[PDB]
């Protein structure tokens, strides 16, 4: 009568434990205080962690070392990073059509951005694990315990669903592994075929109210593709498209149980977080002496740190020295989210000070999380013009300083939602009640995200 | 303890004929099904109708083309893995081992056959088995694989539990993710795979017998490299997923309808790339055969010693009505003592129909006996001999010995007798770990690939 | 004291003769009257032919069957033919720098045209054998026997040099084979590298007086190339560029001694003319019952026929039926040279009548040979605007009829000559005396030819 | 009769140092040169300064990189063709045969070596030879190859004629055009080339001895194909042109200056890709060695039984002053009876210098004798044995046996004694067609490739 099915888990034999030396390092790191963690009992968390220690990984080390090399190129100014997907993934919407939509939107943006940048685009999805979020307050407008993502509790507004349930750590892995199996399948079959992808852009150009504005660039791209074909370059020549998985490393019970030690065939064994390919640390959990930063020191994965308007140049240097102690280009990404009214003033000093350290970080724009406001109709929202403008300001800072505008980080979807105001749709406050489906922040819908890619490409062409 | 899934309180409807044909198939009698309550099965089916598929249609169409080459005599099929996967052993080391053993056998067979080898694993779903008796030798309700019931000999664990339909998908999907990750990784690199054959040659008691062929293979690989062919030039290694389509509650919930980018909409079973129908579930007017008629996936049918040439024609005509080479595989499982006498007349009739099926040898399931120590077992020499007889039948008739279907593992278990290890009946109790039939261990499967390669060379 | 060296030839053992059946066919064909042939003695011609029967061929059959397949695509509307080079090759200018220049110009035009057409361009050079020309009158303005090309006599204005010398048949082969060895070498090494070729177009855009007009398309092409690179397509992926050799089959003594019989490994043996890959028959030698047309019936090579303003639709059908009796697309090319003032009127009926036959010919524009006039400064010349305009009219005829404008045939050079009037240079009648170096017709210089390619590409884009 | 070329009554000037170094090299004494008048040589040189080159610089830089791999022990060099090309036999069938034999030997050697084979033909220029006596056994002025004089034994034909400088370029250029055409054609297709080995195995008297290796090679090729590697995947077959740089009037007129797209301007001899300096022209302060110092081409030096370890070091230091691996090849030609004793100490000293040269065996030129029937000849067993001794020296020292340099033809001549054909002294008069030294025929060269492949396998 709860409309729910229960899946038993047996406490099955664990694989040989992690080596004692790394466990000691790891235990030292997680002794530090950890903001934003779930409040579930510890014996129960341990039981779920023991299950996760034994499951097949979501990613494998060799894919992560591959990503590291591709991101190294981004840091050196010869590549561009595209990172995008849902603000919050839900288990109920973790379906083939939704997954296919988001993959498709990301591929569409990537080809437009590749042409604009005239250099390779690394495609990183917010997918297969983006199931946890922080909150500012512990009581929401409905008087309930806050929703903190499907890894922690349920979205539905009732007390039973909002209690912190550690079994969701395993339900999270099941959904993540299944989502990733599908991403891998899609990217290695027709969906990622270049000539198929631009034909979607041709449907966008015909059915956009501002399609006449983007016709020139769309046509230009189409002729670049036919040029390749005409020069005797076929699909299988290009090779399969690669879409990496990422999420905010927020719930340490999950991330630590997904840790694995590498083969040692490559050379030296090391701890990888195999819940994803890359992870980032959020604005509310980046305490310099906190457990999240310390966790990121111990793992080999490429990492990111969100930098909001309170950031100082000095604190940014500390992040560079702690998270890139061996000076590996593209190991650390700094993700500026300042707001379009503040980025032109606040970012330059941070960039200058970090460049002076001699490290090579990736400068990445998040034009979303600095530009959120509430509408008069009641829906939390963002304006497309303000999103565009911060990317514009981001690029101007780098063009002025002679540094690399290394990528973008956006919240998008392949669904035709009504969540962000503006775009060629020119969506209104009234329109938001039509299809407002996000479980957290508002996303660019399929048309808007494409429109944004076209605009960021023109910024790459200047 | 438990994790919990929300049934969707809440997908555009099937074309009318497919709905009609699907209902008609599943209305027919079905052997070997679980006995759990319908309202619970329905709830599980509704969850599985919403999950991301294990495979996609374009992969199955691709498999269909590659299998067509096998049917035509221009490729060879290698199918292998656990007799029964367990949720307990669905781990990275176990999956990686089985993937590795298959890749190793494959390269040896490629070289011996002088033609491409299609690699199909029994994996990411092989969670159900049929039984002859519903009461086992301990007086318990029989184990029928982790989809239906638990391996442990306890009444409570043997109860049929429909929540295992969803746990089985969770494990299948997680396993397939890893298979895809590994196969795009180095693990599938030709040069890496050959270096495992060197380890085997050095640490086998019969290594000296397989050295000449191993050295010849190694030189074949270095020749490619010297002619200017690098890893990245090669097409990425492809390992397809298969299992027996046994539990119809599972297979029907994993059905999806294709797009119209390539022809008319069709039903694909996306729990796997290819499935087969077993000896006990193969009734000509039963639900399993009829389900196979409605799905677009390539299929196989197991054929034992009671098979007639006439029944075989009927299977081909029902399951390959449009004469699509490689859509149907006939899986011969006769026993080494009977295959030479029983297979030829079946092959002759089927060839005369004009259809192009893949003839595949299963040398395992016709050669089981019980040891004096108490473990059910197979002798390595009997396994080799059925494949040998299978090859002779096809050489004599001039037809294509199209492939093998074997139960193997990448661990050094002690389940099948013999091989260069000369495993005795006493040795079986050391590492007998299978949840059902005895598998060739890592050395024995490798030994078999070498021996079958020589059969391909003659 | 004649400033000349004599190279002995020994009458060395001939290879086994051609088979008797083909020789009988061939003898029947060459019994027909042959316009424009040299007047040298027959015993002497025989001696040189016997030498040529024994030499290594300029081309090989498998290359010609390859060309046939590529031209088949042109005829079916999925490819474009570029044919170009000197009006008349001279032995004295058959040098590495001159050869490299012409190859380079052709490659430059090809990449611009490939992008414009969005389909593959077959590159055929007028090279390695274009050493013979017809004449209208037998006495030139200087009162001497006419120059008829280096295969026949010398350009210098003196009686000794103008006598018809059959040893030039062998000197012609020596130069042809040597030129081709170099073309093969250049095309299989860096010169034909796509990314190298467009950088020359970047030097053209900067140093053309009309460079600002062609900047947009040049930039667009450059971004198409970087797109390929960014998608992970390297040089060796594309494969080596192919440049085929062609000339007017005019001197039958030469063409018939260069005939060879194919291996028979492909299937059926057949006569190929191995002096070139493809040859064409000129306006003054295309007598329907003449030896040139009959010769073209017997060889397996792809052929062309020049169609001037006197052409009728009926006579064009006869050419199609005689030269394409087995209906092989791209085996026959019809080369319209009408003049820009006449093409829009005269070509349409010819096209309609030939389409009605059911054959698939290649429609090729020669905008040069219909637009020649004499300047007030004394130099035979052509105006760039009139050349451009006939290609324009050619395209309009095909766009109107729904048929394929299959290619162009031009006389160009990689030298900065002053021979054709106009272009962005806007060369004048006065300017012609600067660098007028052609041994026959005026050629588009390096800048003009490129300018023409840019203009024909825009015609392909509409 | 004759064709006639216009000397150009009428090229931007060489950098001052290159001019200086070139003049200084050619001012030194030069052995074995033709004795024709200077004003006529100058006129011929002026014509050749204007012709399209036989090779281009980027091909030579490419050859230099591939030869570097040989020097490092990661590739093998095959060099072969006519002892002396003739203008009379410079025909399509003769060129195609020699190209074919080289491609055939190459694939066998690739498989035996398990590493890439650089293919260098003696072709498109091998028109000059040295002589010990200026009067031959008939009392005529000696034949010195078609560049200088005619083969026929007539005083008039033996006169040194400088017009042969231009006739030699004409033939060289025409031959190279065809080589390039053939190598981009099917003729260079791996699968085609192996089918010629099958013909050889069936129609050799010793075919049964080479069948196992032939079958193994065939299976190596089918393995590539089965792993999804097609012709078009492979890099196009490359055959480089070489000859002895003997006639300095020829080589100097064929010099061209490079561009600055890759470093400083340099002189390339574009009559070939690589050239070598012979035993009789190898004087340390002579014009040939000094000419070799000024050109960018990879070079070789022939080393006979009088060679010292010390003189060898001097050649390496003069010819590889910048320590560029594979820029220099040392070509051992000792005699099968002497190579085991005479080569080791030379190899030891040269290795100690720190330079990386290619050690190449010439098993031909140390093993000539005169038969009782009157034809100069070599025995197949002696040729094989020098290569065998050459391999032993390098195995014992742990150095790289880098290649072979042989005189072969794609026609079945009767010039060298022995082989599976067991050609006798009586048989020599059947088809003795060489214009100088006896060449291994089409069967014998192939037989040698097989035998050298086994030496590479041990
Ligand atoms: N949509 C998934 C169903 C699912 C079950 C098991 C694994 C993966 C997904 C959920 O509701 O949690
Ligand atoms: N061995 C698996 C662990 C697992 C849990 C959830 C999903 C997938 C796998 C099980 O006990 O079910
Ligand atoms: N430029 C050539 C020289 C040449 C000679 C021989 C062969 C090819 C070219 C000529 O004057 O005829
Ligand atoms: N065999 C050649 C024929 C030849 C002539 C001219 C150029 C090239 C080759 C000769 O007698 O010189
Ligand atoms: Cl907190
Ligand atoms: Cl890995
Ligand atoms: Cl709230
Ligand atoms: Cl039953
Ligand atoms: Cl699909
Ligand atoms: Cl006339
Ligand atoms: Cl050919
Ligand atoms: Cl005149
Ligand atoms: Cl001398
Ligand atoms: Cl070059
Ligand atoms: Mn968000
Ligand atoms: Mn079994
Ligand atoms: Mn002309
Ligand atoms: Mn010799």
């Amino acid at each position: 009568m709860n409309w729910t099915v229960d899946i038993p888990i047996d406490q099955l034999p664990s694989l040989p434990p992690l080596p004692t030396d790394l466990r000691t390092r790891l235990d030292a790191a997680l002794a530090k205080p950890a903001a934003q963690q779930p409040t579930w009992p510890a014996d129960q968390a341990l039981a779920m962690r023991t299950v996760l220690e034994s499951v097949p990984p979501v990613t494998v080390p060799s894919e992560i070392v591959r990503l590291q090399e591709q991101l190294a190129q981004v840091a050196k100014g010869e590549a561009f990073l595209l990172q995008g997907g849902d603000c919050a993934e839900t288990f109920m919407d973790n379906t083939e059509p939704h997954i296919r939509g988001n993959v498709r939107a990301l591929l569409q943006m990537a080809v437009v951005l590749t042409y604009g940048a005239s250099m390779p685009v690394v495609k990183v999805a917010r997918i297969a694990g983006q199931y946890a979020k922080p909150r500012s307050a512990d009581i929401d407008a409905l008087g309930l315990r806050s929703y903190r993502g499907d890894m922690i509790n349920g979205f539905a507004p009732d007390a039973a669903a909002r209690e912190h349930d550690p079994s969701r750590l395993v339900r999270a892995y099941a959904n993540a592994s299944a989502a990733m199996n599908l991403v891998r399948a899609l990217t290695s079959s027709g969906l990622a075929s270049l000539h198929l992808v631009h034909d979607w852009n041709r449907e966008f150009v015909r059915t956009s109210p501002a399609g006449a504005r983007y016709e020139a660039l769309a046509t230009e791209i189409d002729r670049g593709l036919r040029f390749m074909s005409a020069c005797g370059v076929a699909d299988r020549n290009l090779q399969t498209a690669e879409i990496y998985a990422s999420h905010e490393a927020l719930v340490l019970d999950y991330e630590r149980a997904m840790l694995r030690l590498s083969d040692g065939d490559d050379g030296e064994p090391q701890l990888f977080d195999l819940s994803a390919h890359t992870v980032w640390i959020g604005e509310r959990t980046r305490q310099i002496d906190g457990a999240h930063i310390a966790f990121a020191q111990v793992i080999a994965n490429p990492v990111g740190v969100k930098l909001g308007p309170n950031m100082t140049p000095e604190l940014a240097v500390e992040y560079v020295e702690r998270l890139d102690p061996h000076n590996k280009p593209g190991r650390l990404t700094l993700v500026s989210r300042m707001g379009n009214h503040k980025v032109r003033d606040l970012l330059p000093p941070i960039v200058e000070k970090v460049q002076a350290t001699g490290h090579q970080v990736i400068w990445q724009c998040d034009p979303m999380h600095g530009n959120t406001h509430e509408s008069s109709t009641g829906f939390k929202t963002r304006h497309f013009d303000r999103i565009v403008d911060e990317v514009q300001g981001f690029f101007e800072v780098h063009r002025a300083l002679g540094t690399h505008p290394g990528g973008i980080h956006v919240e998008i979807t392949g669904e035709n939602v009504t969540e962000c105001l503006g775009g060629a749709q020119d969506i209104s406050e009234t329109d938001l009640a039509g299809r407002y489906e996000t479980a957290c922040d508002p996303r660019l819908n399929t048309q808007q995200s494409l429109e944004l890619a076209f605009l960021v490409a023109e910024m790459l062409r200047d």
